[PDB]
């Protein structure tokens, strides 16, 4: 469905439109452009799609008519005859000139037979390498680092900077030099900080994503060590390293068997067995199988060659095509954040521009009636537009976030992009990674089962209180651990077993001698006679150990419990073992069984110790099983209760097994004991019969759903109508691919849920960016991508960022209301004086614009958040009846006092009219200016105090002593300026009033509007919500999640 079009034109015609916009640099274009689509369409000069410079790709969603616009450069490279390559949206769409046909990179895949990949077991000649290198590019994910001019274009395209630039120009023209400098300097640091930050993030991301490991391509002429790094081709063959190696390319292992860590892909640190691909005549690609294939970013722990000279693999995917590359494409190319407040603010700012256009005509006509010079009128008309639309408004709103960032830094939460703190306020759903976020990172031995008799025996709580004798020996001496300088080096689970007992590891053939904790309530310090490894096929490791009693040694074999049972004698094995194993597996307790064979072998003789691995392990008595699980965390259960009490929903997104997710979620309190959990499985249509949705309930002593990634895939394609019904009711998503984690967050946010991701990353990094609020719980990988990074290493960060957001959004509402009211009250004062051929004097404007607004705006935004989270949520809508009503009614009172005062001043007999001949600047001292300015000054202080709500989301206003002091000291200066004739009257161009009575009445008008404003705001705040229900009782929410929850209330999908 993509709309791809070719382009060419006359060089003079291209230079012509470069004279129109490129000389202008675009900043006028956007000043005359609502949106660029109309311009974009035919700005570029069209041609045959055969030959092009850039390509207009317009991608349409047919269903929603989603005609998204893109323009993409044409790559021309010579293999030996030039081939056309197009780098669309990251990925390579390759154009064959001969067939006039676009073909995307990875269209090679035709379901290439398992046998086809086997046929290409060895990489072809330098001619094949040469062309493949041209077809697929280098084996790298190329993150572009853009230039300061290119970054400056995108930042400075923002229309407000255009308006600020226009404003600063007019201010330098009208001689308002002091404030002009302040707005320019504030802008300069803001743009610079944005540019510096933008470059740094790309630089760090480019550094992090780049992998530089030298590899050995396998070719009969070409199979040599470290022959290349970035040259490895999608068809090429490679030798897997015999030890630890980080895989550069997604590949399939032709020969041998390997153990890999998939922590990048899944987030589970436990090693996974990969075996040599069976040669398959059937035309099947490995994509579906996903089983015998090692992915880019995975670590090969162990690589074992048995059938061949070395472990041998064939590449499948390279560069941007690999899954890692898919995630890099996911973290690049980001959709903008949809926030009702920010768009509604721009609509309100636009509405003020319509009032400015009206104001300009009133200014023009009345000044023309005043018969002022034409020159004056054009500067003054424009000046009013800058009075109406406040040029500092963005800078003011940032001050709220800047404070909240500082509080968060003290709490240990390091937040880049502080405007994202506001999004914290609106969060309705927090999505959680399981491993190293909600649960503890390493599996911990919970207990051991004795098997004393024929049947199994009860689990022992404390390994430190080891039962003294053979179990105590077995647990202490069951080590694969290598001795290190004041440390045991080895596998964490093996370390945990040794640690949990409390025994410490320090003859001719005596190896790694085992000793006690050095408290006696048996010390019996013991030597390991023989040691046999945990081969992945075998699933068993055997340690022969002899205690210092001149006794027969015992051989302890630790293995997978079924294999241990198979090896173990049937009299030793219990019938209940299967049920016990099943129960512990279902509980999420890792079951690893240790068996004992009494051995009639002379100790300290290598001949006696030496036997066949299978013969030693062949028949034994099961000594016990070992049970290990994640312990949730200390603070995990509390945080989830608070979120659930607040009515914020919690969705467990894990890359782990669904059975584990079910038990941890129940423990977490995501699913409470009363709450009923349904398991949803979708069977794919492999037989051609269409896909079947199956719903199975879970029994335990707000109905919600548990899903797997495969199921999610089948629902996202084969049940599109039902996906919404899943998403609004699904609380556990398990075995989810790192792409699927992003996709969950994408489909949640299209349902109008404001969504927050908390995770330790490398798998959820995509979700961390995608989510409106992204919290990293690790300083590596996650930290770089996440807007918010904790160092606390708990879920307890999530409530703090909600609280800080709720304060920040409520403060941001008040600061916008203040900045709106200040611009309008100045707009009234300027127009009121303009009617009489007068203006607010220079240095009077400076008093209001510089000293008053800055002081109240900086000091009103200090208020920290409310102590405890409440069910009520801060409003998201700035363009709404409650806020607009407050502004309209406040302005009526404000206009009232000013007009009343002016006419009262006219009414008094001492009053003398102004010159009206000489101009607004020329008539420096005048009663009308003095009374308007004197009344107006107090209103800016009054409005600031009135708009600060405080109590529900922030600490009480009285707690903000600095703000009250600031208002008190500023109020004193103003009250002094009216009451006493002062030197300052000369600089501020104010005429003293003889009648103290009139001045006391003028203060009277101030105290009327003070009491009035506070009462007017309070009464509206109290009654308007009640009035809303009276006016519209049946009023229903527009948010899609709210509607779907209602539908579900009427009739339940999977009942
Ligand atoms: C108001 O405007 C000015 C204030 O300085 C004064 O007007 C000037 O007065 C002188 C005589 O003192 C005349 O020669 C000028 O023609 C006046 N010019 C203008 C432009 O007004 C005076 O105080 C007031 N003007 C009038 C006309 O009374
Ligand atoms: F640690 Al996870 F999905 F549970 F990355
Ligand atoms: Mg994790």
């Amino acid at each position: 469905s993509v709309r791809l079009s070719g382009y060419c034109g006359s060089p003079w015609r291209v230079i012509g439109y470069h004279v129109v916009v490129w000389m202008m640099a675009g900043i006028p274009l956007l000043l005359f452009r609502w949106k660029p689509l109309w311009g974009v369409r035919l700005r570029l000069r069209p041609c045959n799609l055969a030959h092009a410079e850039t390509l207009v790709i317009e991608i349409r969603d047919k269903e929603d008519s989603s005609w998204q616009l893109f323009t993409v450069q044409v790559q021309t490279e010579a293999i030996g005859r030039v081939l056309r390559y197009y780098l669309f949206q990251g990925q390579r769409y390759i154009w064959i000139e001969t067939q006039q046909a676009f073909y995307q990179v990875s269209l090679l895949d035709h379901g290439r037979s398992c046998d086809d990949v086997h046929r290409s077991r060895h990489g072809l000649s330098l001619q094949d390498q040469m062309v493949r290198k041209a077809i697929y590019g280098p084996n790298v994910i190329s993150i572009p680092v853009k230039s300061y001019p290119q970054l400056l274009v995108d930042e400075a395209l923002n229309p407000y900077y255009g308006f600020q630039a226009f404003s600063i120009a007019l201010w330098l023209a009208d001689h308002y030099y002091w404030y002009a400098l302040c707005i320019f300097l504030i802008s300069s640091i803001s743009i610079c900080l944005s540019l510096y930050k933008t470059r740094k993030q790309s630089q760090t991301l480019r550094d992090m994503v780049k992998l530089s490991m030298r590899v050995c391509v396998c070719r009969p002429g070409g199979e040599e060590e470290w022959v290349d790094s970035s040259e490895l081709v999608p068809g090429d063959c490679l030798v897997l390293p015999q030890e630890g190696g980080l895989m550069p390319c997604d590949a399939a292992l032709v020969a041998g068997e390997c153990m890999v860590n998939e922590s990048s892909l899944t987030g589970e640190s436990i090693p996974v067995l990969k075996t040599a691909l069976p040669e398959g005549l059937g035309p099947y690609c490995a994509e579906t199988h996903r089983r015998h294939t090692l992915f880019c970013g995975t670590l090969i722990l162990q690589a074992r060659a048995y059938v061949g000279p070395h472990v041998l693999a064939v590449v499948t995917r390279t560069g941007f095509c690999t899954a890692k590359g898919g995630l890099v494409s996911s973290i690049l190319h980001p959709r903008p954040i949809n926030f009702k407040f920010y768009k509604h603010s721009m609509k309100f700012v636009a509405a003020l521009s319509v009032l400015a256009l009206l104001g300009t005509i009133y200014s023009i006509f009345i000044l023309y009636r005043n018969r002022v010079p034409l020159n004056e009128i054009v500067i003054r008309a424009l000046d009013l537009v800058t009075v109406v639309v406040p040029p500092a408004l963005p800078a003011a709103m940032t001050v709220c976030t800047l404070y909240a960032q500082s509080r968060l830094r003290r709490q240990g939460i390091f937040c880049i992009h502080p405007l994202r703190i506001n999004l914290g306020g609106k969060l309705q759903l927090v999505c959680f990674d399981k491993t190293g976020t909600l649960t503890e990172d390493g599996l911990d031995v919970m207990g051991v089962v004795p098997l004393k008799g024929q049947a199994f025996l009860p689990l022992v709580p404390e390994p430190r209180r080891l039962p003294v004798g053979p179990l105590l020996r077995a647990l202490a001496t069951c080590h694969a651990l290598s001795r290190l300088q004041d440390t045991p080096v080895g596998d964490p689970m093996d370390l945990k077993m040794v640690e949990s007992t409390g025994w410490v590891l320090e003859g001719t053939q005596v190896l790694a001698v085992m000793r006690p904790p050095l408290w006696e309530p048996p010390p019996v310090p013991v030597s390991v006679l023989h040691r046999f490894p945990f081969s992945s096929a075998l699933q068993r490791m055997s340690v022969v150990v002899a205690w210092p009693g001149a006794t027969q040694p015992e051989a302890y074999v630790k293995g997978s419990p079924e294999l241990v049972a198979g090896l173990c004698n049937p009299e030793t094995v219990p019938t209940d073992f299967a049920q016990m194993l099943q129960s512990y597996t279902a509980a999420g307790y890792r079951v690893v069984a240790l068996a004992s064979k009494p051995l009639p072998t002379v100790p300290s003789l290598e001949a006696a110790q030496q036997l066949t691995r299978d013969t030693v392990e062949g028949d034994l008595s099961l000594l016990g099983l070992l049970v290990m699980r994640n312990l949730l965390k200390p603070q995990t259960t509390p945080v989830i209760q608070a979120l659930r009490r607040t009515r914020i929903r919690a969705v467990m997104v894990t890359g782990d097994n669904l059975q584990t997710a079910v038990t941890v979620a129940r423990g977490c309190g995501m699913v409470a004991p009363q709450e009923h959990l349904i398991i949803v499985h979708a069977t794919h249509p492999e037989r051609g019969q269409p896909a079947s949705l199956e719903f199975l309930p879970m029994e335990s002593p707000s109905r919600h759903l548990a899903l797997s990634g495969p199921t999610f895939g089948i629902i996202v394609k084969h049940f599109p109508k039902l996906l919404p019904k899943v998403l609004v009711q699904g609380t556990v998503f398990a075995r989810m691919a790192p792409e699927q984690k992003t996709e969950l967050v994408c489909e949640l946010q299209k349902l109008q849920y404001c969504v927050g991701m908390c995770g330790d990353g490398a798998n959820d990094c995509g979700a961390l960016k995608a989510a409106d609020v992204g919290i990293s719980l690790s300083q590596a990988e996650a930290s770089v991508v996440s807007p918010f990074t904790s160092s606390m290493a708990s879920i307890e960060c999530v409530p703090m960022v909600i609280r800080e957001g709720r304060c920040s959004l409520d403060t941001s509402f008040s600061v916008f209301k203040y900045m709106a009211l200040y611009s309008l009250t100045q707009f009234i004062s300027v127009l009121i004086l303009y009617t009489i051929n007068t203006n607010l004097g220079d240095l009077q404007f400076l008093a209001i614009d510089l000293v008053i607004t800055t002081t109240v705006a900086v000091l009103m935004s200090r208020t920290g958040p409310a102590l405890v989270l409440g069910r009520v949520r801060p409003p998201g809508a700035l363009l709404s009846v409650p806020v607009l009503s407050s502004l309209l009614l406040q302005m009526v009172l404000v206009t009232g006092v000013q007009l009343g005062g002016y006419f009262l001043t006219l009414a008094q007999p001492w009053f003398v009219p102004l010159n009206r001949t000489v101009a607004a600047p020329d008539n420096l001292p005048n009663y009308e200016n003095t009374v308007v300015f004197s009344l107006s000054s107090f209103q800016y202080l009054i409005l600031a105090a009135a708009v600060s709500k405080g109590a529900p989301f922030r600490r009480p206003l009285y707690t903000n002593v600095p703000f009250l002091v600031a208002l008190a000291l500023l109020s004193s200066v103003l009250v002094g300026l009216v009451l006493v004739p002062g030197l300052l009257q000369g600089p501020l161009a104010l005429r003293n009033i003889t009648d103290t009575g009139f001045k006391l009445l003028l203060l009277g008008l101030v105290t009327l509007n003070f009491v009035g404003a506070f009462m007017l705001e309070s009464v509206l705040d109290q009654c308007l919500p009640a009035c809303l229900r009276r006016l519209r009782p049946k009023r229903a929410s527009k948010k899609r999640f709210k509607q779907l929850e209602r539908e579900l209330a009427e009739q339940p999908w999977p009942p």
